[PDB]
């Protein structure tokens, strides 16, 4: 589990969002696995624009930081689960690093902020979705 505080909007993996999630509806897309939801709060986090491929990530299941070196945001086969239909996920990072389900969620950093969040893994890998793009996140 795990989200993304800029501003009034919250970014959570779309396979976690919840009712209020859902209710308080800004933006959605299945094929990057995010959501975005408003809030009546100020948010805590910065957004990385940059073109940074190292960075530190949160792993829930081992309540640790890594660091890693992670591939240019890409549409990368991800294998069906009970959420998604075998699928192309766009705007994917890939990195060699653990990640096990329940550790969606997980900031990645880098110097500038935050980069993504963790959205898959499995076989010592772990891949995060990219908002590095959204613009609009800071406005
Ligand atoms: C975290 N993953 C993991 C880790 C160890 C072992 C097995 C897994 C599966 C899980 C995974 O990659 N998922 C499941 C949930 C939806 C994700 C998506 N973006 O489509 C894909
Ligand atoms: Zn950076």
């Amino acid at each position: 589990s795990g989200a993304i505080y800029v501003g009034n909007y919250r970014v959570v993996n779309r396979h976690l969002a919840t009712h209020n999630d859902w209710a308080n509806l800004v933006w959605e897309d299945s094929s990057r696995d995010l959501l975005v939801s408003s809030t009546t709060a100020q948010g805590c986090d910065t957004i990385a624009r940059c073109d940074c491929q190292t960075g530190v990530y949160y792993c829930s299941s081992r309540r640790k930081h890594y660091p890693v070196s992670f591939s240019k945001p890409s549409l990368i086969f991800v294998e069906a689960s009970e959420y998604y239909p075998a699928r192309y996920q766009s705007h994917l990072m890939l990195a060699v690093g653990h990640s096990e389900p329940g550790d969606c969620g997980g900031i990645l950093r880098c110097q500038h902020g935050v980069v993504g969040i963790v959205s898959t893994g499995g076989n010592g890998l772990v891949g995060f979705a990219d908002v590095r793009d959204l613009l609009w996140l800071d406005e």
